[PDB]
C-alpha cells in the first residue's frame, strides 16, 4: 500500500460513546476539525488495508477497484488539511465543504459492492465458504462506512447550522418513531395492496411505569430499522392471508430496562422455516441483478449493522405456519452506547 | 491411541433418521446386533480420539481420565461380540446385558466432565478463549453421548420387551407433553413458593386448522426440554413479581408448518439484558462447586443439544424489564429428523 495508507493504518480507530458525541454540543469547531483530520484518515486507511486482503480474483474486479478509487481520493482530500491552521476560519469552511464532497462521493458504495458480490457469485460460485467470507467482510466494511458517515454527519450538521445535536436526539420518544415508520410502510402497503395491517403499541417502563419511554439515540437509524421490519411484516401478512377478510395487526412492544431498551415487532404473516432465517441475513444469498424485501437486498443485514453499531443487535425468530417476531436491542444508557468499529490487525488478517 | 481405537476412528458415524429408527420396528434383533457391534465402536472411538486432542493440562486431570477409562471399557465390552454368532440367541442376550452395563457405567458422565471444567476454571482461568474451546468440545462430546444413549435405549427397550417404538412415539401429541412438563414444574414451584403461574396453550396447525398437532418424536427428550424451560420461567415469574398479587401466566404456542414444528414459551418474569443470554448457554460460566436454573448448571445448554440432535434448535430472546421467550424448533417430518453427529477428522482437528 502507499506510504500514506501505511501510516494511518497503524493507528486503530477511536470509538466514541453517544455521550461524547452529545457532550460535544466556536472552539468546538476547531476541536472537531483537528480530531477528524486525524480520525477520518485512520478509519479510511484501516478499511482500505482490509480490502487489500481480498484475493486477487475479488480485488481486481471493477466494483472493488471503483470503491478503492473513491476511498483513496477521500483520504487525499482530508490529508490536505493536516498542515493547515485551525484558527483560520477559511480552513474550517473548506473542511466542511470537503467532508460534504466525500459523503456525496461515497453515496453509491452499498450497491457498488453488491455488483462485486454478484460478479463473484456467477464467476466463482455461491458455496457456504464464499458466503461466510463475504458475510465477514461486508459486515465489517459496511459498519466502517456507517461509522465514517456518522462522524461526517455530526460535523456538517452541527457546524453549518438545540433540542437535537446533529443526528442525535437526547430525548428520542421511541413509540413516536415506531408510529412514523409504521405510517410510511402502511402508505406503501395501502398503495400496492389496498390493505394494510393496523398497529398496536405497548410500552413497559420497568423503573417508572407511568413514564413515556425516551432515550438518547440516532433516530434516523432507528426509523430505518423499523421501516425495514414493517415493510417485511406487512408484505408477509398480506400474502399469507389472501383468503381472510381480516388482516391481523402488527404488534410492537417497547421495553425499557436497567441496561437494554428493547423493541419487539410481531406479525402473523405465516412465518418461515428456521432453515431460511440465515438466508435472510446473507448478503450473498440476497444478491441478484438490478421495494426490496428480506432475502432480495441488503436492507435487513444493514439494519442489523445499525443496531450493532452502538452495541445493540437485531434478531429474528419465526414460527412457520404462524408468524415472525423481530427484536431490536439497544443500549439504554448513553455511556454504554459506544461505536463498534472494525480494526485492521493480525487478528483480522488471519480470518482471510 | 491403541490399535482398536485407531481402526474404528477411521470410520465416520452413520446418522439415522427418525423414520429409519421407526421402520426398524426376531430377524430384527440380529440386524440390530450386527449394526450396533460396529456402529457403537465407531461412535465411541471417534469421540475418544477427540478427547485426545485436548491439551495435556486438561487431558491429564482426574475427571477426563475417569471418563476415558469408562469409554475404553465400554469399547472393549463391545469388541467381545465382533466374532460371535448372531444366530446364537445366547449371544443376543449377552449383547443386551452388556449394553445395559455400558449405559449404567456412563450415568455420571455429565457431572464428571463438569468437575473438569471447574478444575480448569480455577487452575488456568475463565477467559473467553477458554470458554469458546470448552463450549466447542462439550457440545460435541455431550451430543455424541446423547447419540450413543439413543442407540442403546432403542435396542434394550425393543429387544427386551406397539403404539411406541422404544423411546419414539410416532403419534406424539405435543400439547399433552407440554401439559405434563408444566404440571411437574408447577408442583416444584407450588412447593417452594406457594404460588405458580397458570398455563395457556394455543395450537396453530397451518395445513389442517382443526386437527390436533401430532408428530414423530422422542417424547422424553421433548419433556426434558420443556421442563427445563418451565422451571426457569416460573422461578423468574415468582421472583420478579414479589409485590404483585397476580402472577402472570406462562403462554405456550405450538405451531405446525410444512417443515418446522415450533413451540414458543412466553413468560413475564422480568427478562434479562441481552449481554447475559450467552452466559446462560455457557458451560464454563454455569459451572460452580456442587433445582439448578439457567446459568447455574448444564440443563439449558444440554436441552439445546437435545433439540439440535434431530436437526432442531432451542433459542432464547428476552426483553429486560418485561419477560423472556423460548422457542424449540423441531423438524415436522420423520425423514428430516436425522441424527446430528460430531465426526473426528482434520476439520475437527484444526479447531484445537
Ligand atoms: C415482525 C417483522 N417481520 C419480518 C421481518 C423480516 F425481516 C422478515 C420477515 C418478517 N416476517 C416474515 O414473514 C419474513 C420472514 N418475510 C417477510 C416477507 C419476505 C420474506 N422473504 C423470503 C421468504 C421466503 C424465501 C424462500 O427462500 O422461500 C425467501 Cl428467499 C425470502 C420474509
Ligand atoms: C420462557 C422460558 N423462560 C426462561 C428460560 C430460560 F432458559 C431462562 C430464563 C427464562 N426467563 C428468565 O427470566 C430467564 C432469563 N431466567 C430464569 C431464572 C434464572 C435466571 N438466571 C440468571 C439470571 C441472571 C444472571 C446474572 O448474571 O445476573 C444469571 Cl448468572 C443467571 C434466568
Ligand atoms: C465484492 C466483495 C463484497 C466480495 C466479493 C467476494 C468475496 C469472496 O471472498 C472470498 C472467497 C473465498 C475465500 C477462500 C479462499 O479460497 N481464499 C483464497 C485466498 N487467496 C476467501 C475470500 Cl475473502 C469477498 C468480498
Ligand atoms: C474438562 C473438559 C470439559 C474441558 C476443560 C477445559 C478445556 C479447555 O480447553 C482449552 C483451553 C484453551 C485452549 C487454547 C490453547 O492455549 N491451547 C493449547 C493447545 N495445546 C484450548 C483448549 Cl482445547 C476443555 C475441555
Amino acid at each position: 500500500a502507499p506510504k500514506y495508507i501505511e501510516h494511518f493504518s497503524k493507528f486503530s480507530p477511536s470509538p466514541l460513546s453517544m455521550k461524547q458525541f452529545l457532550d460535544f454540543g466556536n472552539a468546538c469547531e476547531k476541536t472537531s476539525f483537528t480530531f477528524l483530520r486525524q480520525e477520518l484518515p485512520v478509519r479510511l486507511a484501516n478499511i482500505m488495508k482490509e480490502i487489500n486482503l481480498l484475493p486477487d480474483r475479488v480485488l481486481s474486479t471493477p466494483s472493488v477497484q471503483l470503491v478503492q478509487s473513491w476511498y483513496v481520493q477521500s483520504l487525499l482530500d482530508i490529508m490536505e488539511f493536516l498542515d493547515k491552521d485551525p484558527e483560520d476560519h477559511r480552513t474550517l469552511s473548506q473542511f466542511t465543504d470537503a467532508l460534504v464532497t466525500i459523503r456525496n462521493r461515497h453515496n453509491d458504495v452499498v450497491p457498488t459492492m453488491a455488483q462485486g458480490v454478484l460478479e463473484y457469485k456467477d464467476t466463482y460460485g455461491d458455496d457456504p465458504v464464499s458466503n461466510q467470507n463475504i458475510q465477514y467482510f461486508l459486515d465489517r466494511f459496511y459498519l466502517s462506512r456507517i461509522s465514517i458517515r456518522m462522524l461526517i454527519n455530526q460535523h456538517t450538521l452541527i457546524f453549518d447550522g438545540p433540542k437535537h445535536i446533529g443526528s442525535i436526539d437526547p430525548n428520542c420518544n421511541v413509540s413516536e418513531v415506531v408510529k412514523d415508520a409504521y405510517d410510511m410502510a402502511k402508505l406503501l402497503c395501502d398503495k400496492y395492496y389496498m390493505a394494510s395491517p393496523d398497529l398496536e403499541i405497548q410500552e413497559i417502563n420497568a423503573a417508572n411505569s407511568k413514564q413515556p419511554i425516551h432515550m438518547v439515540y440516532v433516530p434516523s437509524h432507528l426509523y430505518h430499522m423499523l421501516f425495514e421490519l414493517f415493510k417485511n411484516a406487512m408484505r408477509a401478512t398480506v400474502e399469507s392471508h389472501e383468503s381472510s377478510l381480516i388482516l391481523p395487526p402488527i404488534k410492537v412492544m417497547v421495553a425499557l430496562g436497567e441496561e437494554d431498551l428493547s423493541i419487539k415487532m410481531s406479525d402473523r404473516g405465516g412465518g418461515v422455516p428456521l432453515r431460511k432465517i440465515e438466508r435472510l441475513f446473507s448478503y450473498m444469498y440476497s444478491t441478484a441483478p438490478t421495494t426490496p424485501l428480506a432475502g432480495f437486498g441488503y436492507g435487513l443485514p444493514i439494519s442489523r449493522l445499525y443496531a450493532k453499531y452502538f452495541q445493540g443487535d437485531l434478531q429474528l425468530f419465526s414460527m412457520e405456519g404462524f408468524g415472525t417476531d423481530a427484536v431490536i436491542y439497544l443500549k439504554a444508557l448513553s455511556t454504554d452506547s459506544v461505536e463498534r468499529l472494525p480494526v485492521y490487525n493480525k487478528s483480522a488478517w488471519r480470518h482471510y
